[PDB]
C-alpha cells in the first residue's frame, strides 16, 4: 500500500527539491525521484526493491521548472539547467512522508528535522 515507508524502515528522507505549493493551506513537497534515486546512485529498481513502501509520480518538466525558476529570485539553483519548459520529458516524484508533510507542511524544524 502507498504508506510511503513506515518511518521506521531504516529509510532516508534526504532534503528533496520542491517549491511553493499553497500558502493558504500550507507548503507541500513532492520529492523528485530523480533526486532520491541519484542519491542511491543505482537503478530505479533498487529504489522499489529497497523501499516497496513508496511509489512514483510525475508532473511535467515545465511544471517543476516553473515554480523553482520563479523561487530563484531569492535563492540560486543553477542545477535548473536540467529542467526546461521547452520540454516535457517528465520528472519523477515520490510522495513525502508524515514526518515530512509535518516537517515541511506544518513548517517545523527545531532540531535535525524529524517531524
Amino acid at each position: 500500500s502507498d504508506v510511503f515507508e513506515f518511518e521506521f524502515s531504516e529509510t532516508p528522507l534526504l532534503p528533496s527539491y520542491n517549491i511553493q505549493v499553497s500558502v493558504a493551506q500550507g507548503p507541500r513537497n513532492w520529492l523528485l525521484l530523480s533526486d532520491v534515486l541519484k542519491k542511491l546512485k543505482m537503478s530505479s529498481r533498487i529504489f522499489r526493491s529497497n523501499f516497496p513502501n513508496v511509489e512514483i509520480v510525475t508532473i511535467a518538466e515545465a511544471e517543476f521548472y516553473r515554480q523553482v525558476s520563479a523561487s530563484l529570485l531569492f535563492s540560486s539553483s543553477k542545477d535548473l539547467e536540467a529542467f526546461n519548459p521547452e520540454s516535457k520529458e517528465l520528472l519523477d516524484l515520490v510522495e513525502f512522508t508524515n514526518e515530512i508533510q509535518t516537517l515541511l507542511g506544518s513548517s517545523v524544524e527545531w532540531l535535525h528535522p524529524s517531524d
